[PDB]
RNA sequence: UAUGUGAUGGAACCUCUCCGGAUAAUUCUAUCUCUUCUG
């Protein structure tokens, strides 16, 4: 995935703003993943 | 009753300090009671 940039304000009427402050795992890249056919995890996470 | 590519809030002990204490022989004698009718 990305998960990262973002412009989450942890309400519409406020700025503030919602961001991550711990370690995000990873694992090897396989297949190919784009916007015509997401990975069920991408498709999970609606990043495209 | 949220709004979405990002939430270690399991991310914090109502904790700390303070003699239910102090004083006292289970002992012992003076009355009580008010209206009587000329005396
Ligand atoms: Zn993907």
């Amino acid at each position: 995935g990305e998960f990262n940039g973002s412009n989450a304000k942890v309400f519409r009427e406020g700025k503030a703003r919602r961001l991550r402050r711990r370690q995000t795992l990873t694992w090897p890249t396989k297949c190919a993943c784009h916007e015509k056919e997401p990975c069920p995890f991408c498709l999970l996470l609606g990043r495209y």
